[PDB]
């Protein structure tokens, strides 16, 4: 039985829920349901079980990207439990920084390849913009929630997106660039 | 002038206000502290707030030739006196960004309509790229601005804040300006010093009217 799955999925819920800080392990069990024990070879302090929440969910290769993005919006969307706990710790006033590097990276890591590839415009400081595609989804998501509860994430995640690519993205290959919702429930539902 | 008097006791409250509320946060933040720390009387607070909530929203919204470089000009600003821990941009930052039954909703509609009319203003006089929804488009801006400044805290301590800030901006005007226009815009550290140097000047510490002090 893989049950550090049920773990995790209780330890997000709850955190998304309460602060990290109003968190405890004691109503991680309660809720996960799971035992006592089970935890603690798995997990030592609640320290680490922040720490999973952040960083787990984390052709053309700039489609990749749109894809991942669009992606996050989707199970925000849509309350996936994972996505909301990493969403609800990365922001709030335990260290932020190494789970933020390590998305940021993982941007860095996509965006060599694009560049690798001649999909980026020249002169583009490639770190400079996977924190941009990270923040812009950052801002977008956090004012989509103010405004409207997250109904218009999508729509808002998109469009920041989009607006970016804009001047990331060479010509012949920003107009190629799928952002639809079409497929954008496709990769979704892909990853279930 | 019992009205000049009184405008002075004001920003004297939104100030002390915005410090206690970047400290602790809106829940945890009572009326009790702002008064021990403005050291304003209960009535003098009453007679100007309605209540906690009213007095979160002030902090909130209190910071509101190319209509576009005014854009620009607020934006550099905003991350110039963030990166100065000036208080009133400290406090609307943190209670923006946490989750307590405080309306963020209201003012963040204010922020975002006020780039709505700038944005109105720069189409009509011919500043936009054509067929942009300027909804839309003022909620990037603000979005852009407000997940920059998330990370830079985060990464470094708003250490490259103002950086951060500009090329989220530089990026996002690329999409929405004419490019005859956006050649003429300025996104230089020096306007954005200048802009600063000329606004801490407007905001020297308030202290507040003698007939409102604690006794």
């Amino acid at each position: 039985a893989q049950t550090r799955r049920t773990i995790v999925a209780a330890a997000a819920a709850v955190f998304d829920e309460l602060g990290y800080e109003a968190t405890t392990i004691a109503e991680i069990l309660k809720r996960s349901g799971v035992t006592k024990g089970a935890l603690y070879f798995h997990f030592t302090s609640k320290e680490q079980l922040a720490q999973e929440v952040l960083t787990s969910q984390l052709r053309l290769v700039l489609q990749q990207i749109i894809d991942e993005t669009l992606l996050l919006a989707q199970l925000l969307s849509k309350g996936d439990p994972l996505v909301r706990g990493s969403v609800r710790l990365t922001v709030e006033p335990l260290d932020r920084r190494a789970p933020m590097q390590e998305w940021i990276g993982h941007g860095r890591d996509l965006l060599r390849r694009a560049e690798a590839g001649g999909e980026l415009l020249p002169r583009l400081d490639v770190d400079a913009v996977a924190r941009m595609l990270v923040g812009g989804f950052t801002g977008a998501q956090i004012l989509s929630n103010i405004l409207t509860g997250h109904a218009d994430l999508l729509e808002r995640v998109t469009d920041m997106h989009r607006h970016l690519m804009t001047s990331v993205a060479v010509p012949a290959v920003l107009v190629r660039l799928d952002f639809s919702a079409e497929r954008s429930i496709t990769v979704y539902d892909e990853a279930m």
